[PDB]
């Protein structure tokens, strides 16, 4: 089967671990260990194709730089999450999208910009516009989030996948 290796990146507290927990076991975990990382495999039936979906979900703590490459090296594609009720951490994504294409020196390399909390629009501080204008510009598509409705969890993954299908 196809295996197709996701990545989750993004700051801390933007939904990294919830919109995995939310895709592989239908439960928003509001509660999960900050620090910790994990990979996760699902069987998935993508188009009607059967393929398997490895989701590495990052938790930030690989500080040695070679190592952080080797990671994104053997990614396929990206879930780059921000949370719409964090700017700075909108801000982020730029560092992960250039950690990212050193490694995998192509720009089209799969990647989705995620704004995950989309069910906090009252906290929002990251527009829909600014979110679009930088998807844009790194030619990406931007979806948002909500890990705590469902809301569009399925569409990253499979998406993400569609991109990943698609381009290798
Ligand atoms: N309301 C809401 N809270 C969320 C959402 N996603 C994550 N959270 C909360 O934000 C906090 C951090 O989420 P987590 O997935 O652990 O962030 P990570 O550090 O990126 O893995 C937790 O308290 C989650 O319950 C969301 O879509 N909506
Ligand atoms: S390794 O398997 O021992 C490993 C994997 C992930 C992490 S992390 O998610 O805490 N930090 C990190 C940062 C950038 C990329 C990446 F894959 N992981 C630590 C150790
Ligand atoms: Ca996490
Ligand atoms: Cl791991
Ligand atoms: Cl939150």
């Amino acid at each position: 089967l196809a295996l197709h290796k996701v990545i989750m990146v993004g700051s801390g507290g933007v939904g990294k671990s919830a919109l995995t927990l939310q895709f592989m076991y239908d439960e928003f975990v509001e509660d999960y260990e900050p620090t910790k990382a994990d990979s996760y495999r699902k069987k998935v039936v993508l188009d009607g194709e059967e393929v398997q979906i490895d989701i590495l979900d990052t938790a930030g703590q690989e500080d040695y730089a070679a190592i952080r490459d080797n990671y994104f090296r053997s990614g396929e594609g990206f879930l780059c999450v921000f949370s719409i009720t964090e700017m700075e951490s909108f801000a982020a994504t730029a560092d992960f999208r250039e950690q990212i294409l050193r490694v995998k020196e192509d720009e089209n390399v799969p990647f989705l910009l995620v704004g995950n909390k989309s069910d906090l629009e009252d906290k929002r501080q990251v527009s829909v516009e600014e979110a679009k204008n930088r998807a844009e510009q790194w030619n990406v598509n931007y979806v948002e989030t909500s890990a705590k409705t469902r809301a569009n969890v399925d569409k990253v993954f499979f998406d993400l996948m569609r991109e990943i299908r698609a381009r290798l």
